[PDB]
């Protein structure tokens, strides 16, 4: 079981049977900013079961991320491709992303369903409106005073420093170098540093130029998220090299997302430019490869149930409609992405022994 491997988990799914009315698999279209272009593609939200928001169609269906056994099967899913750390999409409580309803009152079950697969839970800090510094401050103690003492928070152990948080922070370069050094350095007016609320804060990295803007910020490390090779300067596994090597100077650490394939034109549908063919798994592996080449701290999966965005590996069916072909994993099966994983998580597992300075040889 691999705790140097992190994959994004999304809580955000509802169905009637659970949630009362159908969340997220209902998706929307969502409309081109020029509407003379929008009004060549389809209009209006999915009509679950048999049309859902998603290219790809689940084992478990349109299933509610409320349900026991739809965490127990994620985790245990998880558990099979050897994944310790799930980095869970978070919004405040009372609040949820523009497409779904709040999902900070579901973490206390999925932390008691971590730890019962022996499972870890980071946290995945989606852009809540006006989010900034002074309410990152208030959330990160909300999250620690709520979850820190349950035994499926996750803490980076250091070999030999405390063991901290770690907290993904989504489109961090949102807000401004000059707001995060106020929670982020040693000296900011709001420093959670050398405090009981310190953690290790990961930054998006966009742009090439978004390296120096991390810096100033006062981030422990970047992530890249995006699964499609060309997308970003990140997402680009070419440019990754000298991503970890930035990282090695300024001692940050460097956490690529490598992703299965992208297609998201269920919900977007202008957005071809950025669909990635799978090529039943040849995708999936030159990125977790390319991934390696680099000796990372740490490898991020984009992701285990973004089922819109096509960058899923959790357990997807053949299906078919009056109107729709489904795509899937055929020729190969349900849990073909499962087994990848498992392979190059056992892979990186080992070859990270060799990495560190104690541990090499004459
Ligand atoms: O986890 C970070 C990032 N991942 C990809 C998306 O899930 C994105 O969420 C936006 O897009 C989805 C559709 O892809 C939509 O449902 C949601 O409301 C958006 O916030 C997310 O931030
Ligand atoms: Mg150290």
């Amino acid at each position: 079981l691999n705790n140097y491997l992190h994959v994004f988990y999304y809580s955000w799914y509802g169905n009637p049977q659970f949630d009362g009315k159908y969340i997220h698999w209902n998706h929307p279209v969502l409309e081109h900013w020029d509407p003379r272009i929008a009004k060549n593609y389809p209009q209006g939200r999915h009509n679950p079961p048999d049309d859902i928001g998603s290219s790809f169609y689940p084992e478990l269906g349109s299933y509610s991320s409320r349900d026991p056994s739809v965490i127990e099967t994620h985790m245990r899913q998880m558990r099979s491709a050897s994944i310790g750390v799930l980095a869970l999409s978070w919004y405040p409580p009372d609040v949820n992303d523009e497409n779904g309803e709040p999902t900070d009152n579901l973490v206390p079950t999925i932390l008691d369903k971590a730890h019962k697969y022996n499972l870890k839970v980071t946290f995945h800090i989606e852009p809540y409106s006006n989010r900034d510094d002074q309410n990152m401050y208030k959330n990160v103690k909300y999250i620690i005073d709520k979850y820190g003492n349950h035994p499926a928070f996750y803490r980076y152990k250091t070999k030999t420093g405390n063991a901290l948080p770690m907290f993904y922070v989504y489109d961090s370069y949102i807000t401004k170098p000059e707001k995060w050094a106020n929670l982020l350095t040693t000296s900011g007016s709001r420093s959670i540093r050398n405090s009981p609320y310190d953690g290790l804060f990961i930054a998006l990295l966009v742009e090439e130029k978004h390296k120096y803007d991390i810096l100033q910020s006062g981030f422990d490390g970047i992530y890249t998220y995006f699964a499609t090779n060309g997308f970003t300067y990140g997402s680009s596994h070419q440019n990754w090299a000298s991503l970890k090597l930035f990282c090695d100077k300024y001692n940050l650490i460097f956490i690529p997302s490598v992703g299965p394939g992208y297609i998201d034109t269920s919900i977007r549908p202008w957005n071809t430019q950025n669909t990635r063919n799978r090529i039943n798994g040849k995708y999936y592996e030159i990125g977790l490869s390319a991934a390696l080449q680099t000796r990372p701290s740490l490898i991020s999966i984009t992701s285990f149930n973004e089922w819109h965005e096509g960058t899923q590996i959790e357990k997807a069916v053949p299906k078919r409609t009056s109107n729709t072909v489904y795509l899937d994993y055929r020729p190969h099966k349900p849990g073909l992405y499962l087994e990848l994983t498992r392979k190059w998580s056992e892979k990186y597992s080992k070859e990270r022994a060799t990495y560190a300075l104690d541990r090499q040889l004459p």
